[PDB]
């Protein structure tokens, strides 16, 4: 089970995280062991849609091939803190699987900039016990962690060294559905 009440980043601005643009994960941290692969690749898409707050998601096992796309309306819980039903879809927005009480994940970022993100998240799913996943964003794919963000994890009271880099695995990036998922 998740065990962290994350703090949002005082001041948030939510217009300029949630602008439609993509975010690729650099870096995760998860508090449960053996709750995800060690090698793993995702990104996401948070914008607005007729006044609503919403996120698509892009998971890549760079192992198994493993692949797939979320999208969500998220429910605000105070600045920077929400709630996400999520819904299973194609790449092109055709679902899956349809968004379901006790299928949500929380999500709060505890820091963001121009560039780069550090956001908790804890993601419930059927019968899953999973635990908490931090995780390091950035606007560019791959790129290294700027002092900023690394700064912002030292003052969560985390070890930036514990985290695991997404940067090196094998991953390439669906940007362009992403991006145009977010009104579906
Ligand atoms: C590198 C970072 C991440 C890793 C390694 C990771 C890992 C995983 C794995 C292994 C699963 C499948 C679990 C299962 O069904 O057995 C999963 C599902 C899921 N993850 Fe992540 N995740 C990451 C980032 C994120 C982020 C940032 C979010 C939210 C913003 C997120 C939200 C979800 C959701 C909603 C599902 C279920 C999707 C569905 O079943 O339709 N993940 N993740
Ligand atoms: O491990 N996906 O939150």
């Amino acid at each position: 089970a998740c065990t962290k009440n994350a703090i949002a980043q005082t001041g948030f601005n939510k217009d300029k995280y949630f602008n439609g643009d993509v975010w690729y994960v650099t870096d995760y941290l998860d508090l449960e062991p053996d709750d995800v692969p060690k090698r793993y690749c995702a990104a996401l898409a948070a914008g607005t849609a007729s006044g609503k707050l919403k996120e698509a998601l892009y998971h890549y096992d760079p192992k198994t091939q493993d692949t797939f796309y979320d999208v969500s309306e998220l429910q605000v819980e105070s600045l920077g803190k929400y709630t996400a039903n999520f819904k299973k879809v194609d790449k092109n927005g055709n679902v899956k699987v349809a968004v379901t009480a006790g299928n949500y994940y929380t999500f709060t970022v505890m820091y963001a900039d121009d560039s780069s993100a550090l956001i908790h998240t804890c993601l419930h799913k059927g019968n899953k016990d999973r635990g908490d996943l931090y995780a390091v964003l950035n606007r560019n794919k791959d790129a290294a962690a700027g002092d900023k963000v690394k700064s912002a994890v030292s003052a969560a009271t985390l070890e930036f060294s514990k985290f695991i880099s997404t940067k090196e695995n094998n991953c390439a990036y669906d940007n362009d559905s992403l991006k145009s998922l977010l009104t579906k």
